[PDB]
C-alpha cells in the first residue's frame, strides 16, 4: 500500500488536484495507514487510487471464492490507472476551458451586437431629424440648380436611412431569434464552476473503469463502480452521479461511427469500444460471437489493418511488416500466444542514433509510432498466465440480458412485422442523421460567433450565415419531433413482443448456466439464435395462421418446445 | 414633388456616368502603360 501510494503521489504531481476548501470527512476512509490525519485533496485522491487497486484485489478474491475465473491484478494495472487518470484529467480540463472561452466570446459578441443595434436606432433617429430639417429648408427656399443638388443629397440620405432601418429590423429579428442560445450559454457558463469542481472524481472513476473493469461482466463492473463511488462519497470527493460512463468517456460522433462499424447497440459494448480506443496496454479481446473482430476490422479498415493468427507461419513476417510500416494488426488465437511479442507488449524500445528500435527475436526493427496490435480469442474459458494478463488490457465482450432482449425483439419484429421493422430502422437512421446535423449546426454557430472580426453587423455575411443556421436548425428540429412521434407509435406497436424477448433472454441464460452441473453442457449464443430462427421462420405450426396475437402465442409455445427438444 | 425624385435620380446617374468616365480613363491609362508587355 505504501508503494502504491508513493507511485500515485509521484505520478499525479503534474495534475492540479488542489482544492483549498476541501472538507475532511469525520470518518476518513483510511487505506494508507501512514496517510496524514488531516489529509490534503491530493493525498485523498491518491488514497482513493490505492483503494481502487485494493478493491480489484478483493473482487478477484470474491470471484475466486465463488468458483469463477479471475485474472491477476498487477502493478501494471495501477500504472495504467494513473496514466488514464492523468490523460483524462488533462483532456477534460482543456475541453472545459476551451468551451467556456468560446461561450464567453459568444455572449460578449451578442451583448456587443445589442448595444450596436441600440446605438444604431439612436443614429437612425438623428438621421431622420437631419433629413427632415434638410427637406424643410429645401422646400422653404424653393418656395421663393443648387437646391436640386441638395434635394438629390436628401434623397440619397433617405436611401441611407431606409438601409439603416432595414439593418436595424434584420438585426433585432436575429437577436430575438438568438435568445435561446444566449440563455443556454449563460446557464452553461454559470455551471462551468460546478463542472470544474467535480472533474477530479469523475476522471478518477472513468480511469479506474477503463483500466480495471475490462474483464468483468456487467454485474461486477457495476459493483466495482458503485464501490468506488461510495468510497469517493465517504472521502468528500465531488463527482457527477448523473452522467453515464459511456456518455462521459465518448462523444456522439464516436458512438455513431461505432454503430456504422457494426458495433452492437449495448452499453457494455460501448464501454468495450471506449476501452479499445483509450487503451494504455494493447487490448486482448474476448468475443466468442466474433462481432468485436469485425468491429476492429471495420474501424481500422482505412488504416490498412490485416488479420493474422499465432498459429500462422506468416505471423512473424506479418508482425514485423506491421511493426516496420506502422500498420494495425489483429492476431487471433491468443491462447496460443507467441512469447516473441513480449518486447512489443512491454514497449521495450531503444532510442539510439535517431532510431527507435524494437528487438523482435534476434533482430532490431525500426518501430513505427503508428503501429497498434489487438489480440483476440473466441474462447471465454481460457486462462492466461499472469505475465500475459499483465502485458495486456482485457476487453470482455459478454452477452448481457438487455442486449439479448433487444436482439430478439428486433428479430421477431422483422420476422413477423417486416414493415414495422423497416420503418424502425429508417427512423433510427433518420434520428441519427438529424442529431448529427443539430450538433454540427450548433458547433458552426459557435465557431461563426467566435471567428468574426470587429462587429457582427459590420459584415452581412455573418448575418446571412447566422440566419441560415437558425432556419436549418428549426427545420431539422421540426423533422425531429415528426420522426419522434412516428417512432413513438412504432414503439407502441412493437411493445407487444416484449414478453417473448424476455422469455428468450431467460431461456438463453438458463442454457448458458447448464454448464454448472456438467462439463458437456456447453452452448453458444449461435445455438440459441439457430433455435430462435427455426421457431420464427421454419415453424410448421405457422402455415396458414395470419392473426398476429395467435401467431405470437404459437411462436412462444414452439420456442419453449424447440429449445427443450434441441438442448435435451 | 415627383420631378424632384427624377432629377435626384438624374444626378445619381450623373454620378454613375462620372464613375464610368473615371474607370474609362484609368483603364485606358493602364492599357497604354501595358503596350510594351
Amino acid at each position: 500500500t505504501e508503494a502504491l501510494y508513493q507511485v500515485g503521489k509521484e505520478f499525479t504531481s503534474k495534475m492540479d488536484l488542489e482544492k483549498p476548501n476541501y472538507i475532511v470527512p469525520d470518518y476518513m476512509p483510511v487505506v494508507y495507514d501512514k496517510l496524514p490525519q488531516p489529509p490534503s485533496h491530493r493525498e485523498a485522491i491518491v488514497n482513493s487510487c490505492v483503494f481502487v487497486h485494493q478493491t480489484l484485489h478483493q473482487a478477484n478474491a470474491r470471484l475466486a471464492k465463488r468458483g469463477g475465473r479471475t485474472m491477476a491484478i498487477t502493478p501494471r494495472h495501477y500504472l495504467d490507472f494513473i496514466n488514464h487518470y492523468a490523460n483524462l484529467f488533462h483532456e477534460k480540463r482543456s475541453e472545459l476551458e476551451e468551451q467556456q472561452m468560446h461561450l464567453n466570446v459568444g455572449l460578449r459578441k451578442i451583448k456587443e451586437t445589442v448595444d450596436q443595434v441600440e446605438e444604431l436606432r439612436r443614429d437612425l433617429r438623428i438621421k431622420s431629424q437631419e433629413l427632415e430639417v434638410k427637406n424643410a429648408a429645401a422646400n422653404d427656399k424653393l418656395k421663393k440648380e443648387e437646391y436640386a443638388v441638395l434635394i438629390s443629397e436628401a434623397q440619397a440620405i433617405k436611401a441611407d436611412l431606409a438601409a439603416v432601418e432595414a439593418k436595424v429590423n434584420r438585426s433585432t429579428a436575429l437577436l430575438k431569434s438568438l435568445s435561446a442560445e444566449r440563455e443556454r450559454w449563460e446557464k452553461t457558463s454559470e455551471t462551468f464552476k460546478n463542472q470544474m469542481s467535480t472533474i477530479a472524481g469523475d476522471c478518477l472513476l472513468s480511469a479506474a473503469f477503463i483500466a480495471y473493469a475490462g474483464y468483468f461482466d456487467q454485474q461486477m463492473r457495476q459493483n466495482l463502480f458503485t464501490t468506488w463511488s461510495h468510497h469517493l462519497q465517504q472521502a468528500n470527493i465531488q463527482f457527477r452521479t448523473d452522467i453515464a460512463r459511456t456518455e462521459y468517456l465518448s462523444n456522439a460522433d464516436e458512438r455513431l461511427r461505432w454503430q456504422a462499424s457494426s458495433l452492437p447497440a449495448d452499453d457494455l459494448c460501448t464501454e468495450n469500444a471506449i476501452m479499445l480506443k483509450r487503451f494504455n496496454r494493447y487490448p486482448l479481446i474476448i468475443d466468442p460471437s466474433g462481432q468485436a473482430t469485425e468491429f476492429i476490422m471495420n474501424e481500422y479498415k482505412d488504416r490498412k489493418i490485416t488479420r493474422t493468427s499465432f498459429l500462422d507461419d506468416a505471423f512473424r513476417k506479418n508482425l514485423e511488416s506491421a511493426l516496420r510500416f506502422g500498420n494495425p494488426l489483429l492476431v487471433q488465437d491468443v491462447e496460443s500466444y507467441d512469447p516473441v511479442l513480449n518486447p512489443v507488449l512491454n514497449r521495450e524500445v531503444r532510442r539510439t542514433g535517431g532510431r527507435v528500435l524494437i528487438t523482435l527475436g534476434d533482430q532490431d526493427i525500426d518501430l513505427s509510432p503508428s503501429f497498434v496490435i489487438f489480440l483476440s480469442t473466441r474462447d471465454p474459458t481460457v486462462e492466461f498466465p499472469p505475465d500475459l494478463c499483465s502485458r495486456v488490457t482485457f476487453v470482455n465482450f459478454t452477452v448481457t440480458r438487455s442486449s439479448l432482449q433487444s436482439q430478439c425483439l428486433n428479430e421477431v419484429l422483422k420476422a413477423e412485422r417486416p414493415d414495422v421493422d423497416e420503418k424502425r430502422s429508417d427512423l433510427l437512421k433518420l434520428q441519427g442523421e438529424f442529431q448529427l446535423r443539430l450538433r454540427q449546426l450548433e458547433k458552426s454557430l459557435l465557431q461563426a460567433l467566435n471567428e468574426v472580426k470587429g462587429r457582427i453587423l459590420d459584415d452581412d455575411t455573418i448575418i446571412t450565415t447566422l440566419e441560415n443556421l437558425k432556419r436549418e436548425a428549426a427545420e431539422v428540429t421540426r423533422k425531429v419531433e415528426e420522426t419522434d412521434i412516428v417512432m413513438q407509435e412504432v414503439e407502441t406497436v412493437s411493445q407487444q413482443y416484449l414478453p417473448l424477448s424476455t422469455a428468450c433472454s431467460s431461456i438463453y441464460f438458463t442454457m448458458e448456466s447448464l454448464k454448472q452441473i456438467h462439463f458437456l453442457y456447453q452452448y453458444s449464443l449461435q445455438f440459441f439464435l439457430d433455435i430462435y430462427h427455426n421457431v420464427l421462420y421454419e415453424n410448421p405450426n405457422l402455415k396458414g395462421v395470419t392473426d398476429h396475437t395467435q401467431r405470437l402465442s404459437i411462436i412462444t409455445k414452439d420456442l419453449f418446445q424447440v429449445a427443450f427438444n434441441r438442448v435435451a
